[PDB]
């Protein structure tokens, strides 16, 4: 069963710091992993959610170029998870383009998204740290 998780961060203040994700694919003999800068570095439109947002759109766009299908989708945004599943609204401008787009990607993918707690997230955290301290070194831009 191929697995993915996503993670977005933004630091060191939320919102205006630097929004970066990670996420990595998981099959059985291989696995394929990307992190990388969200937004404009220190802009205010940087923000946790948009992160999030970002990491799971660049795990399923990942995901759909590389033939996946039928894949579970982990995080541990609570809110994410709740509105790509139908289960709270999204109302924020700047979040309402990167939903649309996310559930697009779902639904070519016929992906399932589910909720599982941060100490169970680690590696995708891991790598939007990673990609944070790549931009703090100005080898991401």
């Amino acid at each position: 069963m191929i697995i993915g998780y996503f993670d977005g961060l933004c630091e060191p203040k939320n919102p205006g710091g630097i929004a970066t994700f990670g996420f990595v694919i998981y099959l059985d003999n291989r696995k394929i992993e990307g992190y990388g800068l969200a937004e404009k570095p220190f802009s205010i439109n940087s923000t946790n959610n948009v992160a999030e947002y970002s990491g799971l759109i660049c795990l399923m766009e990942t995901m759909l170029r590389l033939g996946i299908s039928s894949p579970i989708i982990k995080g541990d945004s609570q809110l994410v998870i709740k509105q790509m599943n139908g289960e709270y609204k999204v109302k924020a401008k700047r979040i309402i383009p990167l939903y649309e787009k996310a559930i697009e990607l779902k639904k070519k993918l016929n992906a399932t998204l589910i909720w599982v707690p941060r100490e169970e997230n680690k590696e995708a955290d891991r790598l939007s740290r990673v990609a944070y301290e790549l931009v703090r070194r100005g080898k991401l831009r």
